[PDB]
């Protein structure tokens, strides 16, 4: 089969490799909806994880079961699923202490295109199939729920994180894909006033769509001081960080009050250290609880998220800019997001088979 | 000066009384708009909280300072304030531990029309004032942010315990306007599905309007038959109980999936005991937690609950449903609290001063 | 291989059953130490959860491991492990949502003596052994260790869903062997005063040995008065309850202080319904909340568990009261447990084999 | 009145100052037993907090009643009292929403030698003294109960921020008193291993007694190196921070499991940032929650924490190292904090009064 492979640091590329092997547990997937994330990206080109040979990337898919295992309940071939980019291994001590996330060791549940083949190939694996694949609602369309693989449950983590509460005034900083998610979760918790931190002007737009209510652009000033003035020098309640560089910590610590929680969910490409500023940490003492979390997955966290969208409560397909057809476009969905064009937030593929409607 | 009071189990009246002394950390404050609660109508005709002698009733107002003590920093004579249900005394023990609605012992901080004269009279009196009244913001009417005091802050308390988080599926049970905000509030928390149980035609539709996606009316059957139907058995996530008697807690254990919290904040009076079934609570085991809790109040809560109307992200609005003017006509609203007809939410009362916008 | 079943409600003996499957993440155990459980009595006498046929009973092991699936990669025969009473499915929705008890529904974690084949036969089979198995420390006796499985586990469990905090006044009622684990698990969260309720002598005198101060026994006068005249009048800050009947439930209710949680562990095992009185519980709102959960189980609880023990901060040997040997005698050690003795708090059986040390 | 103060960065000396005015709420309070704080040499010597005019030291005292304010109810001149290091405006925002220790701003609720005169003089002043001032059980040596107002407290909440749970293996980083307190308040917390970091003989084996299990001295190689081992390279549960400096959080990170919690509670007194190492870090995604935060205050942590004493749970009496009498000799005590011999863990001043035993 062939999948689109991070070959090394730097580079990328087409290649050949076996169907995996199906176990007791497990499935084998075919992708009907793709989209590419800027984790990749880092993983790829900055090298923010390691290198590695030869692993197909891809994270956030919509899939239809070609093969089960002898001991899967859930699921039969033909079925379509959400598959979540993180696939806990459930019996693991992370998991049993619940952080199935790191099943294995920190980040171990995000397998998919961290160290294990994802979901850019013909067929791809999933671990525990009953357990992480959630069957698609029929009122929900393939290419709305592919955001919910990875952005609405990374960007409402973030919100989860920050520990939002009703009425609280939140500051989401970085407004990409993950982040709009973040500005909709935190109004999904009850934030009240909610400050979104971007400059390019879809995804500022988009943000409103989703609950902000002030944006705040780096063009017109140091953010921390404009959101100093916004507030009289008050802060906000609670931070969500989606976005930035290791740097981003320090605006997040200054900009929020005491007793309070930072909720990052930005994966750090780069930098040796995350500097948090001593004086305006309260000097180790300010109550300044700082988070930063792998999202969660598995059908369930698929599943409840899933029901905001059946319910009209929560609307992915803006996140939507690009859209193509044929996996082999998911190269160019990917570039995408390493160049990002100013009207880009999130591509997807979708993928038609000949007999997707009576696969059995 | 004159104030509505309980003059007896069954009988109300309006009598004379002095106007309240003010200690250094006290304000005294004038209505604006006022509100009538079934919980009156509970203390005064079904004698729920014992008898009482010359209590002034009323627990909801909007108000306007007319005198502040000698270390009353926040607040000046002339100033409009959102006048919370609860007021505690912020540094008796239960506040300390967590509790400021219990401050001084078991409903404590719930002092006007419990043990405290309440506000429907011409002046009444705040403890603690700079803890406890919230400034009214200038893009809020009067009568909206009566809806405040206690409807708002008490139903969206019986969301926070019932622990709702993202997707879940949700029952309210009773629907008056402290049911529809908990419908609200479970809205706000990030609730999907949400069965609001209730049989008054302008309450259910209202609901919908907060977020209710099924209305579950108990004339087409048992309503724990009804929504296990609607959930194919398996029950929803939380229930928040807002309304009904003992046996409304009997109905939520029957309806919920274990490891979950049942959010009471219904004021219950009457019955011996409350009936928890032994066998759907799991033998005692099935991890269905039991939440019944008085309303936070104080300044901050006002605060917090007030931002999600500035911002347009609450409407109490929908919750009036009679308008009065004339401080005397909290007697003709109290009245309709207890007479429950179909047209019936809450009643508000306006009252107007000639130095209402020069007072100082 | 032979098993000691329920036959019937109120009907126990020695039954042939085939040795079970063993898929491939699954164990076949054999016992070497094990000890009957209250619980037992309530299913077979009570029949507190249903008529059962052929269900072998016991569910508190340390055994040996004599087979292993093919997918088994932690564990391999011989290896000596400490068996929850708890065996989760880790990946059903209540796993992933927290409440793995209750994986497949409530209670359905409790597998053994439930609705599974216990532990009281030759051989007994464990699901998902990976997860569910904790190897059985070196410097633990089997013996001690048994104690881990039920009695430690559900009474530290108690303390838990008691939300005890550093300094609290606690009341442990039912001083049983899971009690007393209630009165260590409480000393073992920071409680101060502990409050012992019971009624054996032995068990009374073993819960001052855990760090119980303040024995109440009932002969001295109602065990509610004597808890508020020692508290002059203000109640305890939090309860568990590990014994008793439907009615200890208002008992927890009267001695505890608003703002506050009360644990159940206690399986309960007659009663149409828990009756909660109204009054105070503060007519609804008191903030008392009610908690009655099922243990966790499987290996990480063990571990964690386990290592009190292996580092001299708990010492479960003073609960084993009766010592048999032989797998028979299981019979009369669940008959103690009807029974109940003076000088019973947990019976314990050992069990020898001629490759004990050697097999593999 | 005399009083020892900071007359500026790097000195201190004795000042004459008015006798504090004693409002409403307030009370007058004499020293009767007094300790000094490292804290207090970070503010001096370091200049950690900014410059100070004429600001007397000190922050932990055992003191006796000698005026109470008009409203103050529960104390009575001649009282002798727990004095807690901070005392919080309980009514402001930070209060309201859970955070007294920051009541006013950050670290607002620390007073006393933060930015109000503190206890080092013949009387001093305390804010809502009702609520901020246990009376001393009779059954505690003022000496001993001093340890109460800061070191048991703040250690305890080391403990606490690291959210230690039941069998977690830990590991406190910093052994002066503070982190002596850490030890024996993750023992109270159930943790089973217990890692004390430190190189001072007599307070390893003191740390030994409050319950640590291994020793980890610097002097035989990293100590990151040292605990990986000891865990067979998973790390610790959770991590208390008790001393060391802003490098203390990278040496935390590296040694704690991902799904995991550091608990800071050490005045951070140079450099400009504290360094959160991005790999270990998770690249941003590890579940590594970092907290940092002044202690809790007020009359009930004092009680709580007292009642552990008083029930023969806590032995504050092994902190003590040096004993001085006579008001004078606070000076003295200071000086060995900011020279710290071999000696040392803390000294403790003991003043006296011909009308200790009658005043009123
Ligand atoms: C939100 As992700 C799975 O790209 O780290
Ligand atoms: C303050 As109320 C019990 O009427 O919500
Ligand atoms: C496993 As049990 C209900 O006997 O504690
Ligand atoms: C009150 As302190 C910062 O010296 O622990
Ligand atoms: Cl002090
Ligand atoms: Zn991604
Ligand atoms: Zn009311
Ligand atoms: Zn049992
Ligand atoms: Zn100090």
């Amino acid at each position: 089969m062939k999948g689109l492979a991070m070959l090394g640091i730097g580079r990328i590329g087409w290649i050949e490799k076996k169907i995996p092997e199906c176990g007791p547990l497990d499935a084998l997937v075919r992708p009907l909806a793709l989209a590419p994330c800027t984790s990749d990206t880092h993983t790829v080109w900055a090298g923010a994880i390691g290198d590695r040979h030869d692993m197909i990337l891809g994270h956030e898919a919509v899939g239809q079961i070609v093969k089960v295992g002898s001991l899967v309940k859930r699921l039969k071939v033909g079925d379509k699923v959400i598959v979540p980019a993180i696939t806990p291994d459930w019996g693991e001590e992370e998991s049993q202490r619940g952080y199935p996330m790191h099943s294995g060791g920190m980040l171990g549940g995000w397998k998919f295109s961290n160290f294990k083949d994802g979901v850019f190939s013909e067929v791809f694996h999933v671990n525990e199939a009953d357990a992480n694949l959630a069957l698609l609602p029929r009122d929900i369309k393939p290419e709305d729920a592919v955001m919910l693989s990875d952005m609405v449950t990374t960007g409402f983590h973030g919100a989860e994180l920050a520990n939002i509460k009703l009425g609280d005034t939140v500051c989401v900083i970085g407004i990409g894909p993950v982040g709009l998610m973040s500005v909709a979760g935190a109004n999904h918790l009850g934030a009240g006033r909610i400050f979104a931190v971007g400059s390019r002007k879809h995804c500022c737009d988009i943000a409103l769509e989703y609950g902000a209510t002030d944006i705040i652009n780096y063009k017109n000033g140091d953010i921390v001081e404009q959101i100093l003035k916004a507030t009289d020098g008050k802060g906000v309640d609670k931070v969500v960080i989606a976005g930035g560089d290791v740097h981003t910590f320090a605006q997040a610590v200054k900009m929020i009050k005491p007793g309070s929680d930072i909720g990052n969910v930005n994966y750090l490409g780069e930098g040796d250290n995350i500097p948090i500023p001593r004086s305006e940490w309260g000097v180790g003492m300010g109550h300044k609880h700082i988070h930063g979390g792998l999202t969660p997955g598995g059908r369930v966290r698929m599943e409840k998220l899933a029901s905001l969208i059946s319910t009209g409560k929560l609307d992915t397909s803006k996140l939507i800019t690009h859209r193509f057809e044929g996996l082999e476009k998911v190269e160019d969905a990917l570039m995408l997001m390493k160049n990002k064009p100013a009207d880009l937030i999130k591509p997807v593929v979708r993928i038609h088979y000949d007999d997707e409607d009576t696969l059995h």
